[PDB]
């Protein structure tokens, strides 16, 4: 058996074809086994519509998760990802930093 921690980034962007929209990110990467919960939060309440959720592998043990959706921030509102998995004892909370 293997077991690892995933990597949590969390980032916005912008498609180019569209660069009025916005897009927050949560990019949760390298994980095993792949059992996994993964939300996005407002104001530390979750996000129930997440448009896009991209699993993929690369090893047969490593586990890829981009999990995004369309969003438009404001200065005073607080965006996070928070995710559990067997190798974290609590939820990691990811905090959103606003110039990323």
């Amino acid at each position: 058996m293997i077991q690892r921690t995933p990597k949590i980034q969390v980032y916005s962007r912008h498609p180019a074809e569209n660069g009025k929209s916005n897009f927050l990110n949560c990019y949760v990467s390298g994980f095993h086994p792949s059992d996994i919960e993964v939300d996005l939060l407002k104001n530390g309440e979750r996000i129930e519509k997440v448009e896009h959720s991209d699993l993929s592998f690369s090893k047969d043990w490593s586990f890829y998760l981009l999990y995004y959706t369309e969003f438009t921030p404001t200065e005073k509102e607080e965006y996070a990802c928070r995710v559990n998995h067997v190798t974290l004892s609590q939820p990691k909370i990811v905090k959103w930093d606003r110039d990323m």
